[PDB]
């Protein structure tokens, strides 16, 4: 059994490949703050007789990262793959104005809180696991990106921030650690039925649905699927790239 | 049985894709002007125990193509998949001046031929599958880009053009047909191991590695199954996209 | 005097581009099919104190190019900019399905005619231009490309075909003249106020302007200040790309 | 008078725009950390008869950042233009290994530090004059991004990220203040003739030459020259979109 890590686990897109990963003969190691999520998680992998591990990690806390990454080489001795999925939104706008003068603006916090977690995030995960996969001259290095990452869209600031900025580091990691037999792409996910996309109201989705070629909003299973064949030993030629998966939709103006 | 038509079948890229669609227990249509070729993969692929048919057809010529669907469907009533990939190169500068004379230029019927083959038989192939598809409700039409598609690359003024249009082309189908269960992608390859390049200089070989993060030529093989994982029936909500397959590899200026 | 060809320089865009040039301190050759407007076009340049002439010239006929140039090199002695503007359009779903039938769909002819002036002709005239600036060590090679060439367009299979196929060729280009003191651009031009759109209807005009960010439709003047800005001899370190002007209006799905 | 205010204008790129807006006639606000380089461009603008002030200010920080502003504001009662130029760097690989032993790795404060400048101080500063562009229905956000943003580059994992997601930012920005006749481009320069570039040794800069298809490093006025085009109260249909001033250098990798 290869290793793999998925941090964000505990929920969403994280918790349905963790669950592929693991239906797939991979040991799991799944990373999320999330504790009793992340129990009821390794109960599904169990029940689906599956092999997993949970731990509360902080992705954007260096010295938590750290630890978590020595206890899994302690224990198993290798790292095959991390898929770096953990994420949060507070979108807003820039400044929004009525009536003369600013009634609200992005919160340097909710700036801040955003880009720890879903840049700096990606950046201390891959950087600690990193040195095992180069001394076992192999790796898959995944990270969550977004449609949202390609267009730019409406009150999100800090995310399309954060996760065009996670292509950007995707690209420099490909070219860094290619000589060492590791891969690193990142996936690129449209709307996808997780849990704020099911909240929207009526009117929202299911104009959403409409501006989306296939048809409907995706399944988290549809990205795990994808972090899947992107960490196959057999996609060892696809390294640097970013795979949509969106239902063909664009982000209009 | 899904039944999957793959042009320029009888070599290449195009010949791991049929040996590997066939494996995966599709109904294989294989279409080549290469007769000898042809028949030896339907052979290669009888014996292994798969089932398909080849038919000669140049996918630049309207009603070679008619006919071709056509007697499909009057065989096995369905097209499921189609991937674009037959494709021919005639590389050259756009002019080259010495002696303050012109002494070579981009001939416009090499030109016009790599048009033909490489958009035009594209949109021709995919027109007349597309009634088919829509009718049943499902489809999945793959086509071939390249990297140089992306990046542009000296001495390739017309690939580059129906490479990159092709990907053009793959956003607007996907535009059109979303909504009747089909979905429209594209294959951007790095450098490939087919025998034109099989038999180019070691010394050049070489340096293509170099440039080369995962540190290898790409093999047909790793092409062959990404066209199948975006053929899955679970491969749904991908759509509008061009999957690179490149080995990291960017064409540098 | 600098000479610059702008082709496609009757109507819309083109006009503007050429009358733009002209004030600028350009010699224009204004090549265009429509003379009636094309001679009109000379006289108002004449009229503003400027210097023109019109050829007669379908770029997409590679006799009427070569000859058209040389008459220029034998008036003038020099080419310094190659506006590739002209263009036509011919949209269409790829297929029409409706009583289980095909009841429309893109002719190969319609698909033809616009990559032959759309794509072919900007090969054609780039190839014929290029050995004068070669022997100068001086040009500027200006490319028509539109922001549908990015993201693509429902019922524009041909037109988008050729718009994204020119960014690529503008990409060979740009690698290959760059060592000559020539640089290979292009312009993708959004919504903007020609012939057939100031004639559409009032309702879908307004339906455009909310898709657009600046809130307007375009106007041809907007494009013409884009090439000669790109055209400028202070312009040399700008090559091989594609300059947006959209209003920051996104093609949706 | 239009007043723009350019940070990192004490030297390189900024310098250089500072010295054309102002030679444009516009009242030049610059702002940087490097005083006694302050105080000599203005020094050099006086010079040239232009009109500008110098202040000490730190785009990382909110309070001296809207301290700035609002004392901008109060003198000269609007802000036209916001170049945000400003940046610095620290590379070095993710992990740098001998020895299947790692010598050294991004310090985690480097990361940091390279982010807070060149991402974080984009969205400060941009947020801060946006209120007052709003108010007077006019503005120009300009966005120094990078060549490696686009294609990403060894060693660069914090800088990549951040000029990657500038890119973002300013497609976010665009959407929300559009319909304010507020306009927000990038830059993104190739290799530049900067102090840094300059102390390269000489078999680097002779390599980087040969690879830039136009034949040599840009100059800082490169660029100066593209933040004045795009500020251009006649540019008021760009917007979204990101200028490459790169020669036609694409990053091999
Ligand atoms: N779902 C979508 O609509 C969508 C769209 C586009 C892109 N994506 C990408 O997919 C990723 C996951 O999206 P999601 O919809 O499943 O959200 P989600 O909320 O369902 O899951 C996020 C999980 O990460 C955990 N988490 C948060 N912060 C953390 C930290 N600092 N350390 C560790 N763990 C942490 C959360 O507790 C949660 O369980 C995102 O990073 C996003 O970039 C999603
Ligand atoms: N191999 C690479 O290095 C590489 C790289 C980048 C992109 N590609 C591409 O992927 C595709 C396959 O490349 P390949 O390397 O396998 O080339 P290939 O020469 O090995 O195979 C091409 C096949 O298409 C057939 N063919 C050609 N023209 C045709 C026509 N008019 N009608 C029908 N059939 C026809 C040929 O007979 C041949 O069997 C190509 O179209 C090309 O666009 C390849
Ligand atoms: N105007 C737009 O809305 C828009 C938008 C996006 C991209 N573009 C591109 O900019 C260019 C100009 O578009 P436009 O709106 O100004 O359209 P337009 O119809 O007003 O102008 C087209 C001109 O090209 C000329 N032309 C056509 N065919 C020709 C041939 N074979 N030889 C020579 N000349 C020829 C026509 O006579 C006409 O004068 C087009 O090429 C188009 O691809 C335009
Ligand atoms: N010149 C090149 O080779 C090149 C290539 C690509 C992109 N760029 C980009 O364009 C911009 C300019 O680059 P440059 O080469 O001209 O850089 P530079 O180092 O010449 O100048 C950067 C300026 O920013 C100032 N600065 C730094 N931190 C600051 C802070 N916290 N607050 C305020 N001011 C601060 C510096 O003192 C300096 O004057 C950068 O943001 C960079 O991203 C440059």
């Amino acid at each position: 059994k290869r290793v793999a890590i998925i941090t964000g686990a505990a929920n969403g897109i994280g918790r349905a490949t963790a669950l592929e990963f693991a239906q797939a003969g991979y040991h799991v190691v799944a990373w999320d703050l999330a504790e009793e999520a992340g129990a009821a998680l390794i109960a599904e992998i169990a029940d689906a007789g599956g092999s997993a591990d949970f731990a509360r990690v902080d992705v954007s806390a260096a010295e938590s990262v750290e630890a978590a990454v020595a206890e899994i080489i302690a224990e198993h001795g290798r790292v095959d793959v991390l898929v770096n999925n953990a994420g949060i939104l507070h979108d807003g706008q820039l400044v929004k104005v009525k009536g003369g003068e600013v009634v609200k603006k992005m919160a340097e916090a909710q700036f801040d809180a955003v880009i720890s977690v879903n840049l700096k995030g990606v950046f201390l995960c891959t950087q600690a696991v990193a040195p095992h996969m180069i001394a076992a001259k192999y790796g898959r290095i995944l990270n969550a990106s977004s449609v949202v990452g390609l267009y730019g869209n409406f009150g999100q600031t800090n995310y399309v921030a954060a996760k065009s900025g996670v292509i950007g580091m995707t690209k420099v990691w490909a070219r860094e650690l290619g000589r060492y037999g590791i891969t690193v792409n990142a996936i690129a996910p449209g709307f996808i039925a997780t849990e704020m996309v099911q909240q929207m109201p009526e009117r929202v989705l299911e104009a959403m649905v409409a501006r989306t070629p296939v048809g409907r909003i995706g399944d988290p299973v549809d990205i795990a699927r994808a972090y899947l064949f992107l960490a196959s030993e057999e996609s060892g030629f696809i390294s640097g790239t970013t795979l949509s998966v969106d239902g063909g939709m664009v982000v209009g103006s």
